[PDB]
């Protein structure tokens, strides 16, 4: 079934081989505001269509019983391409710290299920408007997508967000054909995926062929029965999908990239450097950075330009130049702040769950200065 | 139970706190910086300054005449709410407000995006545009109490910002802000200014004391001498927020089963998802159950009310502990020293209660 999968940058540490998962390093993380497109992280569930992009055709199902079927062409050419710069965080980042603490089911990630892109292409709200369907319904309702990408018996990837982020100019929702100037890549969605601004990656839905308003949430098995969070009591003989909503925007999130665990930094100075980010378009208004377990806390920089109120769909790189004294050893803890002055919490067995999903108790890292 | 006296400033016990899902208007929560205004009701008029030059003067008649009338449930979190916590750590500049410096009422009144519209402004303005608020009550040099919210929530139908001058179905008690006050949903306390005398758009923030200096979260490292209120945003939206209001601290409850009740709160109309309950200091875990009739979507102004009944053992020591998650599954941090802040506010942190179980 992988044998028709596009080759990828061997650089990317990978989880999954078939189907493909796979994260930047952490060392080539944050080089950047904008993740290259071949190290920009990867989850696929299923193998990777292969698309004719001349007949490829996205199919929304109109208002009344109609079918708008548009090429790449008319996506391209009827509605003005918006690009919008945002970061698209894993539901499963950071899974591997809340691992150790008691075995959880999923991709073993590090901090690197994160990458940042601009994205160019149709607004969501203007495709929907064209297709025939107002600005607002009675009450609530869900935007579905299905993806090209489908398993053994033929049930597609898919996901669903409420019509409200649909159609709000300001959530800046995408029909995505091109990442970082280019045309998306065959592990990004080639030609055409749904980027949604601020909210877990689950929903930005890949390889997309079609796109239906309905009263109810996608009923695919990744919106109803995965990417949800449970009380830490909760075990594999009680978890109950429906006591829990479905993971659209995530908290706040914050890793060190810079140093490294195990270092022995040379004596002077150290620049500490890592990412922040939130979503639903807070920004990240406050990185605090210890070097001694916690116990006290100095204010980071933030690199980057501010974004308009509520549309901070773009992590904060930040850094941290500080002296280091030959023969210390430090411990380097992050923690960000938001709009809505949320916060992370000090631990991860609190915030533990059976799937090691939402994983955001502070970043800690143990390195020493040379002698 | 008053932690000021003049001014004033007050809030229910803890017992009474949570009973209710609409707080009673005689045990809402009082916090004033300045002497009441005692506003004679006939020649009241709220001043909004239009896009032009002019000046839209409205009587409380016409408030009430020429708007209809929308009605919204929100609770008012001060920023101070849980200050008590903060203090323990270190000591900090303010009212020592201990779990109740928060609230929930129905309110009635006249949107603030259809008077802004009345007044000949529009939707959208391009850049970062707000709306200046002040009120009637006003410091000895005269100058009054004032805030803002960004212009986008002030304009946004979602967003239920209202001119009240309704309050759990009756007139807007004086301490509450007779005849009208401004009610920001999902924001903190401090924006919602009480006997309201004008309205303002201006392309800056309010240049208030309050809104400039006051209101903001620091680092933990920050102090009297460092404190620079340029460097962090007015608190606008509040995060995640829960305490326990039965059982007591230091209480001795009987053997057999223990009902332990709680409120839980989200900034930005953030639904409560989910409340966790522990007896033994935050090891061990159980799902409360929350009272509450869900909000639509980004529109869950008020609180949710919660209850867990578990049993407890005859001459057992309890630690009670409460912990949060909202719609954006935001949570709330274990310790109160990693937030802690020279004002005191925004405390957070998980709520504990010790309590013995009698033989
Ligand atoms: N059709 C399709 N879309 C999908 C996926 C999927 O398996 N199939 N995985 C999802 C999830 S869980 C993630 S985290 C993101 C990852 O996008 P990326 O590979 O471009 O980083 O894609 C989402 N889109
Ligand atoms: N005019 C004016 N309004 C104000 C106040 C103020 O002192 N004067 N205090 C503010 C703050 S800090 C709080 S927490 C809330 C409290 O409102 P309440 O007294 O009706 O509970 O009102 C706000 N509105
Ligand atoms: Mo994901
Ligand atoms: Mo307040």
């Amino acid at each position: 079934p992988f044998a028709g999968d596009p080759p990828r940058h061997p650089g990317l540490r990978v989880n999954s081989q078939k189907p493909f998962n796979a994260e930047p390093p952490a060392e080539l993380l944050a080089e950047r505001f904008l993740t290259p497109n071949e190290l920009f992280f990867t989850r696929n569930h299923l193998p990777v269509p292969a698309v004719e992009p001349s007949s490829y055709r996205l199919r929304v199902d109109g208002p009344g019983g109609g079918t708008l079927s548009l090429s790449l062409a008319e996506l391209r050419s009827r509605f003005p391409k918006h690009e919008v710069t945002a970061t698209l965080q894993c539901a499963g980042n950071r899974r591997s710290e809340m691992s150790r603490v008691r075995p959880v089911k999923g991709l073993p990630w590090d901090i690197g299920a994160i990458s940042t892109a601009r994205w160019g292409g149709a607004r969501l709200r203007d495709v929907l408007l064209h297709a025939g369907f107002p600005e607002e319904l009675q009450g609530e309702w869900h935007v579905c997508f299905e993806g090209l990408d489908a398993d053994p018996g033929g049930a597609p990837y898919g996901a669903s967000i409420p019509y409200g982020r649909a159609l709000s100019p300001a959530a800046d929702v995408l029909l995505a054909y091109e990442m970082n100037g280019t045309e998306l890549p065959r592990d990004h969605g080639f030609p055409v995926r749904v980027v949604v601004p601020g909210v877990v990656g689950a929903r930005s839905v890949k390889w997309l062929r079609r796109v239906a308003v309905s009263p109810d949430e996608s009923p695919s098995h990744w919106q109803q029965n995965d990417y949800k969070g449970f009380s830490p009591c909760v075990d594999w003989d009680t978890v109950d999908y429906r006591t829990a909503p479905a993971i659209q925007e995530l908290p706040v999130q914050s890793a060190v990239t810079q140093p490294r665990p195990g270092a022995a930094v040379p004596p002077g100075e150290l620049t500490v450097k890592g990412y922040a980010w939130s979503g639903g378009g807070r920004e990240v208004v406050r990185v605090d950075v210890s070097l001694d377990g916690g116990r006290t806390w100095k204010v980071a920089r933030l690199m980057g330009d501010k974004a308009p109120p509520g549309r901070a769909w773009a992590w904060a790189l930040w850094e941290l130049t500080v002296p280091v004294e030959a023969g210390t050893e430090l411990e380097i803890v992050c923690k960000a702040v938001d709009s809505s002055y949320n916060v992370q919490p000090d631990s991860v067995a609190p915030i533990w769950n059976l799937r090691g999903v939402l994983s955001t108790a502070w970043h800690r890292v143990r390195v020493s200065v040379q002698d």
